[PDB]
């Protein structure tokens, strides 16, 4: 009865305020002093580690709702689960402004990704087999995944603020990351 | 002497806040007061005209300074002009983070826009031949111009955070950005 309003006040203050947010503040939300927070997530990395494994979870659990069990197209498969997440991310703009900070902010371990990575079977596999072996490498991933994101960002970003021509702005964004992602 | 305080000022808030960024902030970190700033710029979106232009015109003329005729060879042409772009983004990263807020904050008029493609009338044929028909167009190029942006942005934050390998992720961005925009 409190935990989800330490991860609902961090939500909407990594947002506002990046990844420096005021724990002064995260308190008087979620009604709590210092030590309560770190007696469910030991540091602030943990906080930063958990509250996007968080935010994930909610953008996967979203996405596999969506998820047409039955077409075979990896183009296509992945036309679908790019609508998906722009759809998050429209819909929750402040979710995504946070998972945002997170995915790129290095504060991150190794573990969290196989988290992030198997959380869904379908995607990780497509990725094995669509994207440019140069951003599967561990060197150049985290580079693949901030153009991905960049460009779903601008691409939700376009969506929002001109809504009827927002499904021009969708496939025209996933066109564009598709040739820039993924095999020719 | 206040005039360039003032761009100065309003660039690095922009760069932190966006258009968002207070009138108020901006006067006070230039050293003058509010109501000098709304002499000199009698709306917020007169400023942000007029800093877009500073700004490109101060970006062109890097490109300019550092474009080799020699260049024969049309995608390596274009190479080189992103390597001067990553390198003045580089060099001057509150330039860029506001140059990139202001350009896609439809705010801009007809005019900025205007006098802004015609800054580096080389470049500016270059991009017509080689950029997809559609990110040319009344309704797209502003898209276009943010999906470009995005891939830039991206690759100097790479670059600048992991210098090591600068040299790869402005090569491997450049050669993301051209899958996706340009035509086969
Ligand atoms: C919070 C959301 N976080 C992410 C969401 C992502 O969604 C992705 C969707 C894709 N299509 C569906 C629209 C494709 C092709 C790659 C994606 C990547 C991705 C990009 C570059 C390299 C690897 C991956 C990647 O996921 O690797 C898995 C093996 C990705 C990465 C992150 C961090
Ligand atoms: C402050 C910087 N402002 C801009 C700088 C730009 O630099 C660009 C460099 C390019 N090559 C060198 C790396 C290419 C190919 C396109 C570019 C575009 C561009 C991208 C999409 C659609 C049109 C254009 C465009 O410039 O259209 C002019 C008609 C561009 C756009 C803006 C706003």
């Amino acid at each position: 009865d409190k935990k989800q309003a330490l991860l609902e006040a961090a939500t909407q203050a990594i947002a506002q305020s990046g990844i420096a947010a005021s724990t002064a503040v995260i308190a008087r939300n979620a009604g709590v002093a210092e030590g309560t927070l770190f007696r469910y997530f030991a540091t602030k990395d943990e906080l930063i580690n958990t509250l996007y494994l968080h935010l994930k979870q909610d953008l996967c659990q979203s996405m596999i709702m969506e998820l047409d069990r039955s077409i075979t197209d990896a183009k296509m498969m992945t036309r679908f689960i790019w609508n998906s997440y722009i759809s998050w991310g429209l819909n929750h703009p402040a979710r995504h402004r946070a998972i945002r900070q997170l995915a790129v902010s290095e504060k991150l371990t190794k573990e969290t990704e196989q988290r992030a990575d198997d959380m869904f079977p379908e995607l990780r596999d497509l990725c094995h087999r669509s994207v440019l072996m140069v951003f599967m490498s561990d060197e150049y991933r985290a580079f693949g995944d901030g153009l991905f994101l960049a460009l779903a960002e601008t691409t939700m970003d376009f969506a929002a603020r001109d809504p009827a021509r927002a499904g021009e702005y969708i496939a025209l964004g996933f066109e564009a990351m598709w040739r820039a992602l993924t095999r020719e």
